[PDB]
């Protein structure tokens, strides 16, 4: 918890009690485990929904959805169940509950199952199961000097007429919210992301929305992969962004413009970029995922556990920061390396909060953290990202001002500040480290066997925040080279291996003063001239399996040729920059590199242009 911040424990394990309903009679009943925690604000009312789950954390077991309410943001809270399972047996259920807030309303999406002892997709048929919607009204009364509330909570519905027996290709089975806070879209639809199963247990996910506030619900027509299930969803300009677990591998993310009807994995921006573990091969998690206005910028707030400790343990809560170009880590929110998997962040009144699983022993708690040293962070990044884009933005560039520099698809900037050991990004997200440097005038000097810097891509681990690059890129740098190498040299490029020695896209220079492009691993052609000493402006971009390199704006003769040859994706393992910082290869690259820019999609002309033109303005040094 960064500084300034804190918590407490609100659904306390084995102590808090809840009102548990049976046969017409109520009995306070204390609960062993919360889980499946949502937060959130109807109209200044805060309302935390969760699992009651009475015996024991096991997921089929007795469970009723509870909720506390607030009217004074958190300081106390009213405990009431919001829906009580159908009682049939000892381990009915309603489960995984998903939260829609509109106007006065909260819309709770469960499954209910009566007595099944399985997981839900082990299920080959949905004899034990249904879908469940259930309506709270919040009424807020001013009634003696202080502000009051209550949550009427109406009878489930059904939902079960809305699902088809069919789908593309398939027999359905079962399905699911996909667990948290879903959405209202901007044209008032109720947008439900839901996981769904066939009758061959195969999950996916879906988007399930309503028109008239609820009353009938369809389904978008198209769907993700199979295996993506707890699917989270905001939308963000005009498009739903879903968010989707993956157990055993990394979170594929999709966007979608027409409620779901067509499907397109987000490879440009957030998908892939996020692990389940260290080694993305253990079980995934529900994730917060919001969007929200921090002084007036769009973003969305992310969270999912990093797991070092494998299995379903997921320790290590971390809260992530996007612009949909720049992906900030802005830190761990749970303590120390306790277990803390599933949460919901919930931005309120500009003040941040955080409602999260603590697990010891399989015993579930639900603290509520205030998180004000994150805020403050988020503040000072958000106002960093502002401010770098307006100071490129507003350079008046050359002929009367051309066009403006571009800052679209801009997410990292190398350029007048470095430490001993690392380049930093002026967008505080990845920085480069670094070898046999000197610091210039908005860059680096470098020098040596082992001499460069390396900007990770797929080095970064866990989460990868540049794996767009594998899809499109566009990698800038002004460069001089000083002395006449005795073969051929480094000077930038996008590496396939840790090495340096499979390259996606590189560029070298060689001893007869010329230009050596590497495309993939096609045969070496130098081409053009450059003299020592004399500083040259270079591009990278690779989109559609195409590279193309340029110098001082203009394509070298023969750039433009494929550097993805077959049906694999690449996986860029990281940027080189002025030598391969690797003294395991033995060139010695002595050049001075300034201003690298990173961006997620290939520039066209007059952007490179524009950026060739403005070489010597767009420096972070007066700054
Ligand atoms: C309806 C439902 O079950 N929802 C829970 C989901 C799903 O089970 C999951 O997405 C698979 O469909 O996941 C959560 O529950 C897991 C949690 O209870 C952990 C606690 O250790 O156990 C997981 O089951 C494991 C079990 O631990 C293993 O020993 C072995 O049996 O495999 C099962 C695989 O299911 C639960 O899946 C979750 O926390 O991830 C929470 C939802 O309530």
């Amino acid at each position: 918890l960064a500084p300034g911040s804190s918590r407490v424990e609100l659904f306390k394990r084995q102590s808090s009690k809840v009102p548990f309903e049976k046969d017409g009679k109520v009995t306070e009943r204390v609960v062993h485990s919360f889980r499946l925690p949502a937060l959130v604000n109807v109209d200044g009312v805060m309302v935390a929904i969760a699992d009651a789950r009475y015996e024991t954390s096991f997921a089929n077991s007795l469970i009723d959805t509870v909720a506390k309410y607030s009217v004074d943001d958190g300081e106390t809270w009213e405990t009431q169940i919001a829906i009580k399972n159908s009682r049939a047996s000892s381990v009915s259920r309603v489960v995984d509950p998903t939260v829609i807030v509109k106007g006065n309303k909260l819309y709770v999406l469960v499954g209910s199952y009566n007595s099944s002892r399985s997981y839900w997709t082990s299920h080959g048929d949905a004899r034990d199961w249904d879908i469940l919607l259930a309506v709270g009204e919040v009424t807020k009364s001013t009634a003696g000097g202080k502000i009051t509330a209550s949550i009427k909570w109406g009878s489930p519905v059904s939902l079960k007429e809305f699902f088809p027996a069919e789908m593309e290709g398939m027999h359905t089975n079962q399905f699911l919210g996909g667990a948290g806070v879903a959405i209202v879209a901007s044209n008032g639809n109720l947008v439900y992301p839901v996981q769904v199963t066939n009758k061959k247990k195969q999950v996916f996910s879906k988007i399930f929305y309503s028109e008239d506030e609820g009353k009938t619900w369809k389904f978008g027509k198209g769907r993700s992969a199979f295996g993506c299930s707890e699917p989270v969803a905001l939308e963000w300009e005009g498009k739903l962004i879903i968010n989707t677990r993956v157990d055993y591998r990394r979170r594929l993310v999709y966007e979608s413009s027409d409620m779901g009807n067509t499907w397109l994995e987000a490879v440009g921006t957030l998908s892939r970029v996020w692990g389940p573990s260290p080694k993305s091969n253990q079980p995934g998690s529900q994730s917060s995922f919001t969007a929200v206005t921090i002084e007036g910028m769009r973003v969305m707030l992310f969270t999912h556990p990093l797991n070092f400790k494998g299995r379903w343990l997921r320790d290590r809560l971390n809260l992530w920061l996007t612009d949909n170009q720049r992906i900030y880590n802005v830190g761990q929110v749970s303590i120390g390396d306790e277990n803390s998997a599933y949460s919901s962040v919930l931005y309120k009144d500009d003040k941040l909060y955080c409602l999260h699983e603590i697990n010891s022993n399989e015993v579930y708690s639900l603290v509520f953290a205030r998180l004000v040293g994150e805020l403050r962070i988020i503040k000072s990044v958000l106002q960093s990202w502002k401010n770098w884009d307006s100071h490129l933005s507003s350079i008046c560039t050359p002929a009367g001002c051309g066009p403006a520099v571009t800052t679209v698809g801009l997410v990292g900037f190398l350029s007048h500040s470095a430490t001993k050991t690392e380049w930093e990004d002026a967008y505080r997200c990845v920085n480069a480290s670094t070898a046999n440097a000197e610091r210039v005038p908005n860059g680096l000097k470098f020098a040596g066997v082992g001499g460069g810097a390396l900007w990770p891509v797929s080095q970064q681990g866990q989460n990868q925040r540049y794996h767009f690059a594998n899809h499109a890129f566009t990698l800038v740098a002004s460069v001089t080279i000083h002395e006449v190498p005795k073969g051929a040299s480094p000077l930038l490029g996008a590496s396939l291996d840790s090495s340096g020695g499979k390259k996606l896209l590189g560029l070298s220079y060689d001893k007869r003063h010329q230009w050596q492009p590497i495309y993939g691993s096609t045969p070496v052609t130098p081409t053009g001239s450059w003299e020592m000493g004399k500083r040259y402006h270079v591009v990278l971009t690779m989109a559609n399996k195409i590279g193309s390199v340029y110098i001082d704006g203009e394509p070298l003769e023969g750039s433009g040729q494929t550097v993805v040859p077959d049906e694999r994706t690449p996986d860029i393992s990281h940027f080189y920059v002025g030598g391969y910082k690797r003294s395991g290869m033995p060139t010695d690259s002595r050049v001075t590199v300034n201003n690298v820019l990173l961006y997620n999609r290939q520039l066209n002309a007059e952007e490179i242009r524009t950026l060739f033109l403005s070489q010597d303005l767009i420096g972070t040094e007066a700054h």
